[PDB]
């Protein structure tokens, strides 16, 4: 039987950076058991514009993440906030997990949400030296072309920031603490220095920027290739062929095509770790020290419940029979983030509109993002932190791309077509996104695709026969992720405002309408949200509000109606998290309550979700696990220059 | 260390009955693995309203069909026909596979599809005793409540036969050759008899009646009780709590929470059975004789593929070590039925439209349905069979419910509420239905959830730049689910106009509108079917067409926008079938082609589906399986009074 000190479940952004770390580090004997292969010659991959579907074939045109080759196909539970829709969200499957088949966006999260929302310990100033560990590891690049209607977005975002900060309002979409009296928003003239809103204190929490950084190196002959946690941590210079680790690295051993059932254990100690080959053979791995689970939100909490781990009444009663420890916590404080759509036309003279859209199309420096921000929360949205007026929250990731960016059925729908030259895309990706849900195993037997996973979003409030005023508090919780995307749905609609003016003062002979969601509803709900201020929500529930003008009616029916664009004119994110979390499933040495040598290190491990996308997030944890494993700060200890060496083959 | 002579793997409709009467007509070990396990004091299966929800959670408020611990999660990839819809449909897991949590209703599906499109030696003549025989064991029961609709709805569709045999049109939905002169509709007299849509010699190929057959059996406390494939065959009269089978059944072994991964060979001859128990311990099965693959259309390629028979170059591509028999064609040729969905609005004085609706609620007697008929081929559809003017086809199902049964999402968007109590719902589902996909493993480790199952129906045609005439032919067979679906439409249009004059006759004050899809658009749908005839299916592609005029181009636009309503005002049925069939994965005695002693005998064998539900046709061949194995007709020869004991516990 293969034998191991250290041995890691799952070699995703979290698993290859630990075992890659620990091998080098220690001299332990390391095993990263993974249920998928490396695709260092794969073009699908390698390239990033694989990711686009450049090398689909044409009759099976499908993604990575909808390829059950590539990934884990995470079917969730009929959505009660989205007509019962049933979104399947994946997990890479692969060297790199999925950093393998992502769309490589690298954005670290901000101070903020890990100085207030994560534990003592995990504070910004804690955990800053392992995200620029990550960062630098991957040395991402930023948009290799500019384009004019980013500086013209800027300007606009420059003058709503000059508004709002003038204003003396305390918290607003555009406002930041950290950089005083001025508009925190990058200029557009000729030598502008780019805003950076990983930068290393933290002080760009709320920052508009032309440029986001992509995990992406260009090679000596000009191309690029994916720089993603599997071939940075796993490429032929640490780990050969057939998966055993080279000189320094040789304690390494990763096996690949290896799917783990679960982990065995002597009371409450891991002792031996499962899995079945691609024969359908059964292999046992000897643990001598400790196990690490880092399988991605969706399995992590799967594979515990399957060892054991979990809610003993529910897990009994599909049959569960070895039972180590009573936990109902794990799997449960399951977040994502989620990216409601938005559709402008530009109109005006054709060879205009075509010089304002021009420089848009994706290339592996950009992935089609084009900017724009990291946004605050709008000040009309009920639901702050207690503290936000005195620190600056991450509360939307604003990004423009060309094209249309909704599904095919919104865009035959709408008849907004993916061809139409004067169309673009603006998406607030809701970053603090409000609901909670949970995993659970269906049955015991092995690992399936399809756990239960419960995720219910844009729930309807259903009045009780309570007073009004005590139940207005539970409809403002209720309805958080409503109010909040119809907030973005403003913060965008006030965006291409300003745009109008700042197209033209940039010599752009056009004009701009919001045309998805429809303008007349957009306009209707900016509208409302000027005549009844900080209660316009309220009219979310026009039963419990009594109005019945013609007016309320109206804005009531306003709201209605635009309930329904978050639902399916949206994606929810693949930046599933938190369902193993600090404080639930395992402490803040990330060790798995009750056991005596087992830890989550992955993104499940997350305490709250990130400011922005989060693989950086989730490669910091098995960053900070490396050093809570040996004991000593090794890994916040490297210098920077000192990086993985790449080797493509 | 379990050693058989007949391994079956999977517990389905077929495999139950399989299992069952091979150890009463031999003396042979036979060995049952089944994924699931008894649901036998489970309400949610036992009583048939639990399919409905009655004992559901309401915290977790999901179906069966959407439980894990139910069902197998079948996730197809995006579906190019539908918006890049991903249905996800089940396989049930347990005792009695899909007719554990199925709704129940009992249909043959007619002399005509086994006598034309199944093959010699599978002819209705062939198979007709093994149908009975899967009626007399379940004894299914008629609906108990008589509804003045179905009454109504009977006398319309009386009056369009008699115009359609009038006519002296060749084929058209309401003619049935094998009844003469008489319309073949069910009679609304006071001493009515039934007409049976499963009639012995199959003499109703097109049919009226007032009651469908529900596999369902009453106690003699009067409460009804769920009577599929588990507990008819697997019960405690035959097999144990430990799974070994009593008395004359002592030869049969029940294996329980036995999740298969694959068969094992020696050159082309099964030895084995490799598959995991609930504590993930694998399992090795000897094979004396014949394994014996009964795990649903999704799930039995799967198996065949896992274990080295299929594509062995897609095989090999993803990680399949063992190869065994090259057959391309395992796992494709899936097919399926499809059901559109309509809504009537009633009209008239409420305790007028009330008194109409009346007697329509569900319950275990009829699950909901009232009606109506086994339809044929509408005169305007130009993809009869060769033959169908001289022998009568089966088309479409037409199921009237009471209720609003378009999801969710389309209630919405078409204001009709399921609380509306002056509507209802008429189903013409295709069940010739043309689309046909495959499915592919994705993983060579463990059986999964989710292989690649590619299902795309109403794809788009899309125009060349060859000659009109050279194209239609083409576009007519890549059109033909829309033109079958748009023609459903028109039959119920059709038959609500005649229900117009039918109520009025049997003395109700009431109109009756088809509101979805919209009534603009059914009745321009049926002038143009009027004016254009035979090609008004050429407008779906108008630029061939080359009819400039405003009439045209209405034309087109309506059948444009109709487009949309078969796509996503609809349910796929979970009626999965024909993946492995005879003549292209396994050979008319359904040994698999290629090896010794390998058989499939579930549904994924039927050479072409039936026209209605599937469960009788998926237990008949499970039925002649036995037959087959055994080497005489036992089974066949078996006299109808003779069934199974039914235990409750
Ligand atoms: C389509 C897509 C787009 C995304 N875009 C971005 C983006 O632009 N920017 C960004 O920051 N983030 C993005 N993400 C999210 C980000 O990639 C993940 O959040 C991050 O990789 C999480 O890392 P992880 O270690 O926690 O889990 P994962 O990266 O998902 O790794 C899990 C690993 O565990 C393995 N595993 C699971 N179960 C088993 C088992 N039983 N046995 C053995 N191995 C197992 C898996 O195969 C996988 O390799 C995207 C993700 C997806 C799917
Ligand atoms: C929700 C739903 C509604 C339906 N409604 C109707 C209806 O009203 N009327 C009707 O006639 N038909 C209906 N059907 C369809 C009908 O039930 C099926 O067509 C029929 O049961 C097919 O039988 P089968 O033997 O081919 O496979 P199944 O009945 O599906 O049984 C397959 C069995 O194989 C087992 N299995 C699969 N993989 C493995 C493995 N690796 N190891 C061990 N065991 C395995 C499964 O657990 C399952 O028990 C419905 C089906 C569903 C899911």
């Amino acid at each position: 039987n293969l034998t191991g000190d250290i041995v890691i479940i799952g070699a995703g952004a979290a698993g290859s950076l630990l075992a890659h770390y620990l091998a080098r580090f220690s001299n332990m004997k390391i095993i990263l058991l993974e249920a998928g292969h490396s695709h260092f010659n794969d073009p699908v991959v390698t390239d990033p514009m694989g990711f686009f579907g450049k090398y689909n074939p044409p009759n099976e045109n499908i993604s990575m993440s909808q390829n059950p080759s590539y990934s884990w196909q995470g079917a969730q539970e009929p959505n009660t906030g989205a007509y019962g829709n049933r979104p399947i969200i994946a997990h890479g499957m692969g060297f790199g997990g999925s950093t393998m088949i992502n769309r490589l966006n690298l954005v670290v999260g901000g101070r903020t949400v890990f100085d207030n929302d994560w534990p003592v310990g995990w504070k910004y100033d804690d955990v800053k030296n392992y995200f620029r560990r990550v960062l630098v590891d991957i040395n991402p690049v930023r948009d290799n072309t500019k384009a004019s209607i980013t500086s013209v977005a800027l300007d606009a975002l420059r003058i709503i920031a000059e508004q709002q900060i003038a204003s003396g309002e305390p918290v607003d979409f555009l406002l930041n603490k950290a950089t005083g009296n001025v508009p925190n928003v990058e200029k557009t003239t000729p030598d502008a220095v780019p805003l950076n809103l990983n930068d290393y204190e933290g002080v760009n929490s709320v920052v508009a920027f032309s440029s986001f950084y992509m995990g992406v190196n260009q090679l000596s002959d000009g191309n690029y290739i994916r720089k993603y946690a599997g071939n940075t941590y796993l490429n032929r210079n640490y780990v050969d062929e057939n998966g055993r680790g080279i000189g320094k690295f040789s304690g390494l051993r990763v096996v690949s095509d290896a799917v783990v059932d679960r982990i065995i254990f002597k009371g409450n100690r891991a002792v031996g770790v499962n899995y079945i080959d691609r024969e359908g053979i059964m292999h046992y791995v000897k643990v001598n020290k400790e196990v690490v689970v880092t399988s991605g939100a969706f399995y992590t909490p799967t594979i515990l419940q399957r060892s054991g781990i979990g809610d003993f009444t529910y897990l009994s009663s599909i049959g569960v029979k070895n039972l180590v420890y009573n936990n109902p916590l794990v799997g449960t404080g399951l977040k994502n983030h989620y990216s409601p759509v938005t559709i402008t036309r530009v109109h005006g003279e054709p060879s205009e509109v075509s010089r304002f859209l021009s420089n848009m199309a994706a290339n592996p420096t950009n992935m089609g993002f084009k900017g724009l921000a990291e946004l605050g929360f709008h000040r009309l949205d009920p639901n702050k932190p207690a503290n936000a007026n005195t620190v600056t929250y991450r509360k939307y990731q604003l990004m423009m791309t060309a094209g249309v960016g909704i599904p095919a059925e919104q865009q035959y729908l709408s008849g907004l077509s993916p061809s139409s030259n004067n169309l673009f895309t603006l998406i607030a990706d809701d970053i603090r996104f409000a609901p909670e849900g949970y995993i659970k195993i269906g049955t015991p037997n092995i690992p399936r695709d399809v756990p239960k996973i419960f995720f219910n979003t844009f729930v309807t409030y259903t009045p009780t026969s309570a007073p009004a005023d005590q139940q207005w508090p539970i409809a403002q919780k209720t309805l958080a992720p409503l109010i909040s995307a119809l907030l973005g749905y403003d913060i965008i609609y006030q965006t291409l405002m300003s745009m109008n003016q700042t197209a033209r003062d940039s010599g752009f002979q056009v004009s701009l309408e919001m045309v998805y969601p429809l303008n007349d509803l957009i306009y209707k709900l900016h509208n409302g949200l000027a005549t009844y201020g900080a209660n316009w929500w309220h009219y979310f529930v026009p039963t419990l509000v009594g109005d019945d003008t013609p007016a309320g009616r109206e804005f009531a029916d306003t709201l209605s109606k635009l309930s329904y664009y978050p639902r399916v004119g949206a994606h929810l994110d693949s930046h599933q998290g938190c369902s193993c979390s600090i404080g639930r499933t395992v402490d803040s040495n990330l060790k798995v309550i009750g056991t005596q040598n087992v830890r989550v290190a992955d993104l499940s491990a997350a305490a709250f979700p990130p400011g922005g996308n989060t693989w950086a997030t989730a490669s910091m944890i098995g960053a900070r696990a490396v050093d809570l494993i040996l004991g000593f700060p090794y890994l916040r200890d490297l210098p920077v220059n000192d990086v993985p060496i790449l080797n493509v083959n």
